């Protein structure tokens, strides 16, 4: 039947009241109240510059929205795709099953791309935009988006779609009447790491992930595509790696599938950044090559962080021929990325020391067999691997390594340099390594495990109890985790942050819940770096969760819906 | 392309080996190896009596499976529906996208229902069955299921479907050749509680839940349909309760929808058991009746366990007219249930003491205003509510109450009796209340919160941190939680157990992950009460997870699939 309630703004809270017939005051639907009762309405993330939403809503005709591209260029196809996608975005205001009345004003959306040829991802790219909405004539609306690039422009389209509300009391589609917004992200790298080697993820699920990322302006999909458990990446030059390495013949990422994901990303302002983790975290796929050591080594606890063990043998010249080929095949299909992730996490000394061929190589080259001499071998590997990476991508490009024994700030300059290597941090946000690295001029991607590890909290996957980084990290904690606080005066060296979904206990079935809506908390933190805390964003976070669900995302539930309908009553 | 590996059984573990062409030994697919390498093959739950799977598999034609009902009766429609559903179940052995070769033997399934008129749920119902599979003639298979009732018979069909394996090396559908199984559950009550008031669950999602329950022989769906947050139950006699109480007009459970769920349950051996929680856990829907107190009382911490507060006013005679009507409407559509849950959790004394009309009632009836006098008021309420319940269902039937101040074993006999009231336990499995209740002759449903609360572990929903009963309970812990251990010599008084999905932080989007595959661990514990621990069931648990995923259930991921393919290598 019909909705029985109405909402009224009182001290920044929409209070549910009986919609009693004996009243001359127009009843407000829940979302209509929220749009003006909340400081930033229903927007997520909130803008960084002008955020003027005015006071009124206008009824609009869904079938009368026209998008006009005013400046043509090389991004024509991307702008046209983004425009076509806009009506679809607007319909997300309308709950499934409900139908708006096809009456009201026509909306003219004007897209002004200041540099219409620009379509490359880069850390220096301009993601800023201006958004203005105002009445136009008697019967229409003028929505104008102005941006320096396509990427800023499609962010602007995202924000604009959030300015539509469905009045489910009257069945009207509404739009904010008077809008002045200026906006740009605080950090250029706003990412999610997806491990697709510990478990397989359907390419459908990967695209869906990119859809939700774009909804909250996340711009980087870090595809951790290989590990010791599987090799799903289809390398044409070294086909045995995926043939032996895949969990099944269908659990694979073909060139055509990767091209699809990469293009799907590009259209949505998301760079797809591949990782080949080396020289640890290899195993499956490398059988019969003699290019690994310790694969499935037992007892595993003596040789690696988690089963199965397995590491590359850096002493074999043929290895770098394989690496060159893998990197070249990656470069071919991951052709929007400006950066390459080379892993470098958790290298085992004990594993390398257990190999005869490796020991013979070190003794003959005048190195000892102690813990620090294996760091020489690691450098030897990384330098040669690095060379192949540059050759593959046809240029010098920034490379990423995880924090590790190698990247210890005390000796990092012996092996790496700050211009060539970005460091992905997965220590606590308080670990001494962060300041030490920043003082040496290094650029960081923040993935501190106490706030940004989305896999934490579930049961143990080896033995019993809970997994290693438990407890489960609530959105409140990921929201309050501030790179500006962690880095202080060196904050410009922080390129941004990344939520990590390791997949020992996640796959196609669970990725919607793992990522959403928690990655939206990171999205606002990185977009706006608010001085305010999670409580000030709580109401808008509850709304963005509902929006993801309307998109078809199986997002985690945060609170009873009663709390969403009754702001202020659920607190501690 | 084609699968490259084969598996060989070694010390109870399927080890992955190269399927090398220069071999005279037939290569075994992963599942084919598991079926005979594991003590109980791919079965879940494992049988309680005979569990003879023989040594061989036969190739069968998918399109040549014929089900024959040998004894007709009143359950004809249920038997025919269960039979029609069998082909569908068999196809769950085949991974999506794969096609079996339409060659091999024909399968004749013979269904022998010993009492074909019997279709009532009861704690005394016979869920036993016998399963025999053997070759028949030259080109067919004889699968015979013999059971004392329809319910035992459909359990037998479930087990039988698990005896099919897809060989993905050869693309053959296989079936265990020689089977002798006898089986019956240790406990008659094997349940899941679904709270659909703290958040709404689509009826599609509820049916899907019943599908997965039936797959592992769970037989009781405890529908916690109302609470203080919402009233989605469509009561025709008191329509304002759902009109004011529902989260939206579409977030409702109509008579037709409930009849659908109840029938869907019946066909699958699942009783749908409704709960009307009283006299606490009421609120939304009751506005303008003056039949509640403390609704939305602030500060909530002084008046209830969680917001919003709200309790029935037992002093109003009209209340029991409402209750009679609600219970009668429930009885009409929940017409397969043999038991009624009346809640009785977490009654607030402070809430009742804050009411003038309540205080006046107690002072005039010679009761004090101290903590124990409110227990008199609670008894007064429960007795009258109980009377209405019996009237509604047209008979005396067992009633369930939660453990609470009322059900404290020390005084429980003053208020309740063991014949009329079943107690649902949500204390720790070690709490003194359990033994005290059992020694007084009480029957229990085990839902101890340290092992059976499926909501635990996530972020806080009020304030920050994690929810109240964190950490997250892994399947290992729910598996090892034994009612036989908890109850000892009084174990026949344990009717069984129930996994509780409270929904402050769960809805349509998350229920597959919340319940599965963890509720399968409860399913085996309650079906078989194994003396063995979780490690002995680990491999079969990993398989049942995959089966749920094939069913379209978005089940939680337990381990890297690599571990499933490489038994023994993932341990701690
Ligand atoms: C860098 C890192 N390398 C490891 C990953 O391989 C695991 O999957 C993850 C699980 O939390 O832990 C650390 S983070
Ligand atoms: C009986 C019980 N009553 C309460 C429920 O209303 C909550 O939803 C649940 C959350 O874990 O905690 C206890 S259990």
């Amino acid at each position: 039947e019909d909705v029985v309630w109405r909402w009224s703004c009182d001290n920044g809270k929409c209070v549910k009241l009986k919609n009693d017939p004996r009243s001359s005051e127009p009843a407000l639907s829940l979302e209509a109240c929220k749009m003006f009762c909340n400081e930033y309405g229903l927007l997520w993330p909130r803008p960084t510059g002008e955020a003027d939403l005015g006071n009124f809503l206008s009824k609009i005709n869904l079938n009368s929205i026209e998008v006009k591209i005013l400046k043509k260029g090389a991004t024509d196809d991307l702008m046209e795709a983004a425009a076509k996608r806009f009506k679809e975005q607007v319909s997300l205001a309308i709950p499934r099953g409900s139908t708006p009345k096809l009456t009201g004003k026509a909306v003219d959306v004007y897209l002004v791309n200041e540099n219409p040829n620009e379509k490359a991802f880069s850390l220096e790219m301009d993601e800023s935009y201006g958004l203005r909405v105002s009445p136009s004539g008697a019967d229409r609306v003028n929505a104008t988006i102005t941006a320096n690039s396509f990427f800023g422009m499609r962010h602007g389209l995202e924000t604009l779609s959030q300015l539509f509300v469905f009045d489910d009391i009257r069945d009207h589609l509404l739009m904010v009447r008077d809008v002045n917004i200026s906006d740009k992200p605080v950090y250029p790298y706003r990412g999610i790491l997806l491990d697709t080697a510990r478990n397989y993820y359907s390419i459908e699920s990967i695209k869906r992930t990119i859809e939700a990322m774009a909804a909250v302006k996340l711009n980087t999909f870090h595809w951790h595509i290989t590990d010791s458990q599987s090799f799903p990446f289809v390398t044409t030059k070294r086909p045995n790696l995926y043939k032996f390495g895949a969990l099944s013949p269908q659990k694979v990422y073909t060139k055509a599938a990767i091209r699809e994901v990469v293009r799907f990303g590009l259209e949505r302002g998301v760079r797809v950044l591949p990782e080949f983790d080396a020289p640890a975290h290899v195993g499956e796929g490398w059988q019969d090559t003699d290019l690994t050591v310790c694969f499935k080594a037992e007892p595993w606890k003596s040789y690696c962080v988690e089963p199965p063990c397995g590491q590359l043998n850096p002493t074999k010249d043929e290895l770098y021929q394989y690496l060159e080929d893998i990197y070249s095949d990656m470069a071919e299909v991951f052709d929007t990325t400006d950066i390459f992730h080379m892993g470098g996490d958790e290298v085992s000394e004990a594993c390398w020391n257990s190999s005869d061929s490796i020991q013979n190589f070190m003794m003959q080259n005048r190195w000892d067999l102690d813990k620090e001499s294996f760091l020489k071998l690691w450098n030897y590997f990384q330098q040669k691997a690095q060379d192949k990476a540059y050759k593959a991508f046809g240029k010098k490009l920034p490379l990423i390594l995880w924090t590790s024994t190698l990247t210890n700030y005390k000796h990092i300059d012996d092996y790496l340099n700050k211009d060539d290597y970005i460091i992905q941090v997965w220590t606590t946000g308080v670990d001494p390594q962060i300041k030490g690295l920043l003082e040496k001029g290094y650029r960081l991607i923040m993935s501190n495990y106490d706030a940004l590890y989305f896999d934490c909290g579930y049961g143990a996957w080896v033995g019993a109890g809970n997994n290693w980084c438990s407890p489960y990290i609530g959105w409140q904690k990921v929201y309050d985790n501030s790179p500006a606080v962690i880095a202080l005066e060196h904050r410009d060296q922080v390129l941004g942050g990344e939520a990590a979904l390791w997949s020992e206990q996640s796959d196609t079935s669970t990725l919607d819940g793992r990522l959403w809506p928690r990655a939206a908390a990171l999205a606002e933190r990185l977009w706006a770096e608010p001085a305010t805390s999670w409580q000030d964003a709580e109401y808008r976070m509850l709304h963005i969760r509902e929006r993801l669900v309307r998109m078809g995302i199986q997002a985690e539930s945060l609170q009873p819906e009663w709390c969403y309908q009754n702001e202020g009553y659920c607190y501690s």
